[PDB]
């Protein structure tokens, strides 16, 4: 990934968790679930934020342009928000390990460290919840 690239897909990787986020507090089941969800979409509304600002910066022009009916229509919405956004998140710190091998960025830098180190740990709470709800 370069600076740009890891904009443009890490924006609608996003957007889509935060989507899938904001359909928890409607309907998730556990107070826990809710509780990261409100985190998850305060910090990744926050990094969209940024890395908008960054790409007309870095770039001069803007940002160019899950299932979440599976997810409505679960018997166990908690099971199913698990099930899809924990290889979601996986997939957010594979991108933003391998941007900062690259990047000489220290805006990116930073954010990436972010990334890694929030979804990781949401992986894990999520990966215990599910045992124990579900196992």
């Amino acid at each position: 990934w370069t600076d740009q690239s890891f904009i443009e897909m890490m924006t609608p990787h996003h957007q889509d968790a935060i989507d899938m986020a904001e359909m928890a507090l409607q309907k998730a089941e556990h107070p826990e679930l809710k509780k990261l969800a409100r985190n998850i979409i305060r910090d990744q509304e926050r990094e969209i934020k940024e890395m908008k600002t960054w790409y007309q910066q870095w770039f001069k022009r803007p940002v160019p342009a899950m299932d979440l009916d599976a997810l409505a229509t679960a018997q166990n919405f908690d099971r199913e928000f698990i099930r899809q956004m924990i290889p979601h998140h996986q997939m957010a710190v594979m991108m933003a390990s391998n941007l900062k091998t690259n990047t000489e960025r220290p805006e990116m830098d930073k954010l990436m460290d972010d990334i890694i180190r929030s979804q990781s740990a949401e992986i894990k709470q999520m990966k215990q919840w599910y045992q124990n709800w579900y196992g």
